[PDB]
């Protein structure tokens, strides 16, 4: 149990350090890479637990898999639309928009959002890789993540002195080397019997009511509508120089991702149907017992030979533990580096790089840590980083890029009514008791109150109206008399 996982993590970690080296020392081909490595940007430690408990729990079943499939949709629509309306005009980082039209301050405030959106992010990775540790060497829950994290931090602490197609190569041999075998196990029944007859379990094919099918339109055009607007895309696309290019690069990207998600579903298909009355896990069930979130390493551990576990449950924790590294880089630097040239102006030779960053990214890892431990979900983390940046950035960047005349007081208008619309909607996965109760809230834990009536939509429409509301009335009474040019807290006139 401890051994063999130690060597194994150990040896595939130095493993793909020693490939990324080999990399680093030293066509008809470039649609591949490129298409790979952007695809390889979301898929990774996240679609894996993620879609493992979309599928494998009671009641949700795949109707209820929305990201696994909302990516891949949003993709299309980042590249299919916004491939356009950024070229002509000419831009080199999502940072640019928010700073060329409302001024300087108000960027900070706008990225804010981002930094928390990828602080969920980076949390959801934590938990991923802490369940896979704790699968793989049998230690604990509390102990797993914080081991895991306090290593992945203090890595990147001198991470400073390609990598990411080998992370999806091994993620797909993982897979995709222990699932057949799984599937043919005797514990296990026919995938496509309790898909739809409901042997052993409610259907793994998710089901879904005509009364909260506004809940899944909500859920899914909010994870379709923000997993455009983030920084990481918007940086691969726009350095790109030909506009073609981008287009196929998203067709690519979204069909890795769709193939990815294929042997993933698969996987907590099996943990549903399987019959854990034979395994070695103890007829307490991953439901039955609060461990959901480790359906997948459980699979992979328990439903497979000893022989071929260690090749695909290694290969998915040292792949992990390698996007946590990205993540949790450049999620401190662009924050600290943005905001910190923001704030007044700091000098950047010989102090704001490596004091800012360091302080930044010690305190964000201690963060995500913090948050990755209570929540035992992935699914609802992954669901509040889309959400939150849904609420704030995405309609704003629609507004500046393809409605004119937006402005400042636009800004902080919608960052203020979208902000307050959700927070004030409640959050059921965390203990965000409601304060309007819309028609359609359900009894629950108390800390799930879910109102059919869609308030995430909502609110998105009406802070993209308030900026433009806000922003023509101002606008009209730019004036003289109308609160005369004097009267100016940010600049437009
Ligand atoms: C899986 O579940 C089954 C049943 O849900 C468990 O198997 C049963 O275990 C008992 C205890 O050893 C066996 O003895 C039986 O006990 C009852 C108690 O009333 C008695 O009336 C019977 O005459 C008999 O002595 C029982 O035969 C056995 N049933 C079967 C079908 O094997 C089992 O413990 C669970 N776990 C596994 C199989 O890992």
């Amino acid at each position: 149990f401890h051994v063999e996982g130690l060597i194994a993590i150990i040896v595939f970690y130095l493993l793909i350090l020693l490939v990324g080296i080999w990399a680093a020392w030293r066509r008809d081909i470039g649609l591949l890479v490129g298409g790979f490595t952007m695809t390889a940007t979301w898929v990774g430690g996240g679609y894996i637990n993620g879609t493992a408990e979309a599928v494998y729990v009671p009641g949700y079943g795949l109707a209820w898999a929305q990201a696994p499939i909302g990516y891949s949709l949003s993709l299309i629509l980042g590249g299919l639309f916004f491939a356009k309306p950024m070229r002509s005009k000419g831009y080199v980082t999502m940072l640019d928009p928010f700073q060329q039209i409302y001024g300087k301050r108000m960027g900070g405030l706008l990225f804010i959002p981002a930094l928390m959106g990828e602080m969920f992010w980076a949390a959801a990775i934590f938990s991923a890789l802490g369940a896979t540790i704790s699968v793989i060497i049998d230690v604990d829950m509390h102990i797993s993540v914080i081991i895991s994290a306090l290593i992945a931090t203090l890595y990147t602490l001198v991470g400073g002195l390609y990598t990411d197609v080998v992370q999806l190569f091994c993620i797909f041999v993982g897979l995709w080397i222990s699932v057949p075998f799984a599937l043919s196990h005797p514990a296990v029944a026919d995938i496509g019997f309790t898909a739809v007859h409901a042997k052993y379990q409610k259907p793994w094919l998710g089901t879904v009511d005509s009364s909260e099918v506004y809940s899944w339109l909500d859920s899914f055009l909010l994870l379709m509508l923000g997993g455009i607007p983030w920084q990481a895309y918007f940086q691969r696309v726009l350095s790109s120089s030909s506009a073609t290019y981008a287009q196929v690069l998203s067709f690519l990207a979204a069909f890795g991702c769709l193939v990815m998600a294929i042997p993933a579903i698969l996987i907590g298909a099996i943990g549903a149907s399987t019959d854990w009355n034979q395994t070695a896990y103890g007829l307490p069930d991953p439901k039955t017992t609060e461990e959901a979130d480790m359906i997948l390493p459980i699979v992979l551990q328990y439903l497979c030979p000893v022989y071929i576990s260690f090749f695909g449950l290694g290969a998915v924790s040292a792949a992990v533990m390698s996007s946590a590294d990205s993540s949790i880089l450049s999620a401190s630097s662009m924050f600290a580096r943005n905001i910190y040239q923001l704030s007044f102006r700091q000098n950047a030779s010989d102090k704001e790089i490596v004091w800012v960053m360091r302080i930044t990214v010690f305190v964000f890892g201690a963060s995500a840590t913090a948050m990755a431990l209570l929540t035992k979900t992935v699914y609802g983390l992954w669901y509040l980083s889309s959400d939150l940046v849904y609420i704030v950035i995405f309609p704003q960047l629609l507004c500046v890029l393809f409605v004119k005349g937006t402005n400042t007081y636009g800004a902080v208008a919608g960052y203020v009514s979208g902000l307050f619309l959700r927070i004030t909607g409640g959050e059921p996965y965390l203990y965000l008791q409601p304060l309007i109760f819309y028609p359609g809230y359900y009894p629950d834990d108390n800390g799930i109150y879910n109102q059919k009536f869609p308030f995430k939509t909502l609110a998105m429409v009406t802070s993209f109206l308030t900026n433009i509301c806000i922003s023509y009335l101002a606008k009209y009474l730019f004036e003289s008399g109308t609160l005369p040019p004097k009267l100016d807290v940010f600049d437009a006139v």
